């Protein structure tokens, strides 16, 4: 499959809360992950509050799916150690917290810590990076950063060289990186992207490498500002390593200012559609690039957000039907598949 055509990761996020993309009753999904894939990242149930049952430490679940990837021939990516939403937020990431940096230290530590020797990499902090697609709360950018719960108690994006500097030393074999979303765009918030990794390299913080969602569309962003965005990365240093860690591709583009170009319903893309056809030569063009750009050595992995695309979180968006994935609902390759095979294999 997909992973015996690279020396790098080749992974997908898997599901485990219920439904019909649960990996663990899901034989079918089971069997994909096993023939394509070398390494998974929870889609969900890594991130922070999960790691608790009421106020205390809880790792049941999470080691259920570490130990079912370490038999099905699958290494892990951690996803996540901090990240801001507040539907995953453990109850004492708050402002009203007092011992709020005690219980941040004791977060890092004892999940990292707990993991070692289970989970390859980790996404240490996740999208530390203002958005303004993503800022519910208005709060506004503080010359780039987001200004979450860990920055406002922080004082300052400090909580980010603090999560990598525990996350090193309670697990030193992991490879930790940076991950976040629409840096890929070569624009303001790549240029943020570049101003966070040089502060963090000019603090000596053991950042490892920078993770690119890639979230995009069939056509935006423009395959030469996502080379270049990549290649702005790989300048900064001659070690930091480059990891696709959540790869989809909608055929749709709500926001290119036309509605006559949206496939506005379900069968559109059922069988056959230039959409589809498009999505094949997209993924091959995002993987090739990678290939291109990152050297050998400093490929972390390239990894698809879900299996088949009615699990995918990009299923419907925006009120309207998408298939952003590399199979389809009955779980069959698509054009998309054979992009990325057609780029691995060169
Ligand atoms: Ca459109």
């Amino acid at each position: 499959g997909l992973a015996s055509l690279a020396d790098f990761p080749i992974g997908v996020a898997v599901a485990a809360s219920g439904g019909n993309a649960d990996i663990f009753t899901s034989s079918a999904r089971q069997n994909i992950v096993r023939a394509e894939f070398n390494q998974i990242t929870a889609e969900n149930i890594m991130k922070m509050s999960y790691m608790y049952s009421g106020s205390n430490f809880s790792f049941t679940n999470s080691d259920r799916l570490v130990s079912w990837a370490a038999q099905n021939g699958q290494t892990v990516h951690g996803h996540a150690l901090v990240w801001h939403p507040s539907y995953q937020l453990p109850n004492w990431a708050s402002d009203s917290n007092a011992n709020f940096r005690q219980d941040f230290a004791r977060h890092i530590d004892t999940v990292a810590a707990h993991f070692a020797g289970q989970v390859k990499s980790w996404d240490v902090v996740n999208e530390a990076l203002f958005d303004s697609a993503d800022d519910p709360d208005g709060r506004g950018s503080a010359n780039g950063y987001r200004q979450s719960v860990f920055y406002r108690q922080f004082g300052g994006p400090e909580y980010i060289d603090e999560a990598f500097r525990r996350a090193r030393a309670a697990d030193p074999t992991a490879e930790l990186y940076y991950n976040d979303f629409n840096t890929e765009e070569n624009g303001a918030k790549t240029t943020a992207l570049v101003n966070l990794v040089q502060r963090l390299l000019n603090n000596g913080v053991p950042i490892d490498g920078v993770g690119f969602q890639m979230h995009v569309m069939n056509d935006y962003p423009s395959i030469a500002n996502i080379r270049q965005a990549m290649q702005k990365i790989v300048a900064l240093s001659p070690t930091l390593k480059i990891k696709i860690t959540e790869l989809d591709v909608r055929l749709n583009n709500p926001y290119d200012g036309n509605s006559s170009n949206n496939y506005t319903n379900r069968n559109d893309c059922a069988v056959s559609c230039a959409g589809l056809d498009r999505q094949k030569a997209r993924y091959k063009e995002i993987v090739q690039a990678y290939l291109e750009v990152v050297p050998p050595g400093r490929r972390g992995g390239i990894t698809v957000w879900g299996i088949a695309d009615p699990d995918s979180w990009l299923y419907t968006h925006q009120n309207l039907p998408d298939w952003p994935l590399l199979f389809n609902d009955n779980l069959q390759p698509k054009p998309a598949y054979q992009g990325v095979v057609e780029a691995l294999s060169g």
